[PDB]
């Protein structure tokens, strides 16, 4: 079983742990009571074999959609801020936290997909999608394209098919309906339609990925990329001289990128809670603790208001939660890999022509609501 009287707390290894374990200091300081971080090998996986027999860390920190299954097995434990601590967060990352109505985490960071651009290609972006096509031609007259990003992974598209009325799950009141799915309505045939139109007219090729489209914009030959926080490193090493901005708006409406919360969760199995609450709203929730992990590893944007605003002086991190106030939270259901797996059929089908946008939509709405 899990120790009283100390903390244990699991974190990604791509995540600041000994900014976390100098945060951890300060409370043992303060308090007598000693904080262990570790960041195992695929926690994510590990976490419910270990929680299921009242084992593992007293918190856990990982993407809010995770939580959604761990919340289901009863491996975590309701959270009770107050509501003036509630108050200092960003409204809508409370939202990524509820199951079933239950607060199950503390937001800590916000993650979307931003609009990347070559400043010496383009003195100024472009605000809508609809403009892309011509500016793609201006810039094939002397060797260049407009715009290349991941084709392969609907996460990457999403936006765009979701900006006019697309979604995955229908939300209200900490609830999701999973029979009230928006693939294949009038908004998703829409912006799948003006994907695949760019595709046809040779704006972008079908097989872009991931790869290809950083080394494109790394090494100047195309002048936008559609990614987030983690890309920026590669770019600066590139030298490349980029901004970072809010997303094009399709048909005047803005695009929708999925918003992924970085998420600290208390384990339902902990006789800690109490000192995992004091840690994490007292000691971790405040500027001098997300700056603690910040500079060991940069959060990109945070919940706490605070410390965004002091954040979003860097207009890149700006723009990070310009595009997530204007985004779709991920649902925290397991019914969301049945998504995943029929969208990324719907795109690819459509854009290699296999088969229409009607019908590639129709067979994913379909599959989802089986």
């Amino acid at each position: 079983k899990i120790e009283e009287g100390k903390l244990v707390i699991w974190i990604n290894g791509d995540k600041g742990y000994n900014g976390l374990a100098e945060v951890g200091k300060k409370f043992e300081k303060d308090t007598g009571i000693k904080v262990t971080v570790e960041h195992p090998d695929k926690l994510e996986e590990k976490f419910p074999q270990v929680a299921a027999t009242g084992d593992g860390p007293d918190i856990i920190f990982w993407a809010h959609d995770r939580f959604g299954g761990y919340a289901q097995s009863g491996l975590l434990a309701e959270i009770t801020p107050d509501k003036a601590f509630q108050d200092k967060l960003y409204p809508f990352t409370w939202d990524a936290v509820r199951y079933n109505g239950k607060l199950i985490a503390y937001p800590i960071a916000v993650e979307a997909l931003s609009l990347i651009y070559n400043k010496d290609l383009l003195p100024n972006p472009p605000k809508t999608w609809e403009e892309i096509p011509a500016l793609d031609k201006e810039l094939k007259a002397k060797g260049k394209s407009a715009l290349m990003f991941n084709l392969q992974e609907p996460y990457f598209t999403w936006p765009l098919i979701a900006a006019d009325g697309g979604y995955a799950f229908k939300y209200e009141n900490g609830k999701y309906d999973i029979k009230d799915v928006g693939v294949d309505n009038a908004g998703a045939k829409a912006g799948l339609t003006f994907l695949v139109d760019l595709i046809k007219n040779k704006h972008m090729n079908a097989d872009t990925d991931y790869s290809i489209a950083e080394a494109a914009f790394n090494k100047g030959e195309t002048a936008m990329t559609i990614n987030g926080p983690r890309a920026w490193s590669n770019i600066d090493t590139s030298k490349v001289n980029y901004g970072v901005t809010v997303l094009p708006t399709f048909k005047g409406q803005p695009s929708k990128p999925f918003v992924g919360v970085l998420s600290a969760g208390i384990n339902a199995a902990s006789p800690n809670k109490e000192l995992a609450k004091e840690f994490l709203e007292n000691y971790l929730l405040t500027d001098e603790g997300l700056e603690a992990v910040n500079k060991d590893k940069p959060l990109g944007a945070v919940a706490l208001k605070s410390y965004e605003e002091e954040l979003a002086k860097d207009p890149r991190i700006a723009a990070t939660m310009e595009n997530a106030q204007k985004g779709e939270i991920m649902p925290n259901i397991p019914q969301m890999s049945a998504f995943w797996y029929a969208v990324r059929t719907a795109v690819i089908n459509a854009a290699s022509g296999r088969q229409t946008v009607d019908e590639a939509l129709k067979d994913a709405q379909t599959r989802i609501t089986k």
